[PDB]
Formats: structure tokens, C-alpha cells, sequence
């Protein structure tokens, strides 16, 4: 058991590197965004359920409030045309209705309080997804730039990592060597001393003539 | 695209402030409260988005500079190519100078 663990760790490292070779940032950076949005959808549906529950609760509040006044008006009618007992019954019912309405509003308040937090959380979700979507577009351009920035960095005369400039440097070297050979075929001939001696006298003639002509003028 | 989104958010912030104006004129306090609450979130979003637009511009600056350097290097290489072509065509016959000396027989013409 102290050896099978090691074997399985080695196998797992093999497989994990075999996979991490396949991952490609350009497509993964978009699949991640896709899944994030797909989950935001379900969160939205949950918030929708919560708000619907709140709406139903407030509708019940409204119905109870309406019936309270309905029974008060019917007590009015009873007292007008009926007797004291009928008004007593109507008022007794209206009391229970008012109690129910107050008790229900007491909870409607907290329901609204909770819905507020839910909506705020959803807003934060949307902001985070937007930021991630911006970063995706930034990094895609970074990728497409770095994929060829090597073709700047190979421009230096030293490194041969860019065959495009390597086959240029080698050709330049070959041409320079060819010209050097053709020229040195002269110093082999022995004309270098003759050229040096001739130029030791001919070099300053132009300057001397210019100076003399300036003096004359 | 990022800066366009910034502009849209900035526009809608003022739109909601104006609608709060209208609510306070004709409506009630709760409507203005709702409008201001929405405008707060819009302003927060706009500021957060500009915070990243800044760095995006910073990166684009470096990218453009690198491209400029690329173009300069290619121009220099293109100049060297034309220099070395003439060097080649000269050295291909400079042997017909160097054979002119009385000693070497490498030039059958002389």
C-alpha cells in the first residue's frame, strides 16, 4: 500500500500532463465564460421565484385589507336596517380579519428585506461576469500578439531561434566572405604596399590645393 | 468596444438622474428613490469599467510601440539587402581586376 500509492501518483501525473498539453487558452477562456453565464441563468430563475412569492404574499395582504372594509361597511348596513347583534357579529369577524392582515404584513416586511439582498447579489454577479468577459478579450489579443512577437525578438544578430533571420545572417556572412576573399587576393599579389605608398603622397593634394587657392583668393 | 461600453453607462447614468428629476416634479418620493438607487449602481459600474479601460489602453500602447520597432527593423534589413546585392554583382567580376597583375594566371583573359 506504500507502493501502489506511488504507482498511482505516477500514472496520475502522466495523465494530467497529457491533458494539460491539450488545453488551449483561446477556447478555454471562452468556455469558462459560457459556463459562468449558464449558471447565472439559474440564479436569475431563483431570484424570480423569490420575487413571485413576495408578490403573492402582498396580494394576500391586499385581499385581507379589502375584506376588512367590506365587513365594516356591512356592519354599517346592519346597524342601519338590522339590529345590534348583527353589527356585533360583523364587527367580531372584522376584528379577526384585521388581526390576520397585520400578522401577514409583519412577515411581508421580512420577505421584502430578503428579496433586496437577493437582487443585490444578482447585480454583483452580473458585474463580475462583465469583468471576466472584458479580460477574455484582452487576453485573446495578448495571445495573438505573443504568437508572433518571437519574430521581433529573433531580429537581434545573436540568436538563431528565427530561421527567417538566420537564413539572412548566414547569407550576409557568405557574401562578405566572398568579397573578402576576392579582395585579399590582392594583398596576396603584394599591391598593398604600392597602394599605401601612393596614397601617402596623393592624399593631401586636394587639401593643399584648397588651402593655396583660398590664400590666393 | 470597452470605451463604447463606458460611454453607454455614462449616458444612462444621466438619463436616470433626469428621470429622477421628472419623478420628483410630477411623481412621489419613492419613485425618485428607485431612480436614484438604479443610478447609483450604474455609476458604480461605470467607474469599475473605466478602472480596467485604463490598463487596456496602457497595454495597447506597448503593442503599438513594438509594432513600430518591427517596421524599423524590417526597413533596415531591406536596405542591407540592396547593399549586399550590389556587393555581390561587384565581387562577381572584381576578379577581373585582380587578375590584371603580371604574376597570377587566374584570369585567362590576361
Amino acid at each position: 500500500m506504500g507502493l501502489f500509492d506511488r504507482i498511482k501518483r505516477v500514472v496520475s501525473s502522466n495523465l494530467n500532463d497529457l491533458v494539460n498539453k491539450a488545453e488551449d487558452p483561446e477556447k478555454m477562456l471562452e468556455q469558462a465564460i459560457l459556463e459562468m453565464q449558464e449558471d447565472l441563468v439559474q440564479l436569475r430563475q431563483g431570484v424570480a421565484q423569490a420575487i413571485a412569492a413576495q408578490k403573492r404574499s402582498e396580494k394576500q395582504y391586499n385581499d385581507a385589507q379589502n375584506e376588512i372594509n367590506k365587513w365594516q361597511r356591512n356592519a354599517q348596513l346592519a346597524l342601519q336596517k338590522g339590529d345590534e347583534n348583527l353589527a356585533r357579529q360583523a364587527l367580531e369577524r372584522k376584528k379577526t380579519y384585521t388581526d390576520t392582515s397585520a400578522a401577514l404584513k409583519a412577515s411581508l416586511d421580512t420577505q421584502s428585506t430578503q428579496v433586496e439582498t437577493l437582487k443585490r447579489n444578482l447585480i454583483q454577479l452580473e458585474s463580475k461576469i462583465s469583468e471576466a468577459k472584458t479580460k477574455k478579450e484582452m487576453l485573446k489579443a495578448r495571445i495573438t500578439t505573443a504568437k508572433a512577437q518571437e519574430q521581433l525578438q529573433g531580429m537581434v544578430r545573436g540568436m538563431n531561434t528565427s530561421s527567417a533571420m538566420s537564413a539572412f545572417e548566414r547569407m550576409e556572412e557568405k557574401v562578405l566572405m566572398q568579397e573578402s576573399r576576392a579582395q585579399a587576393l590582392g594583398e596576396l599579389a603584394g599591391a598593398d604596399l604600392e597602394t599605401q605608398f601612393a596614397q601617402l603622397e596623393g592624399g593631401s593634394d586636394v587639401d593643399d590645393e584648397l588651402a593655396a587657392l583660398k590664400a590666393q583668393m
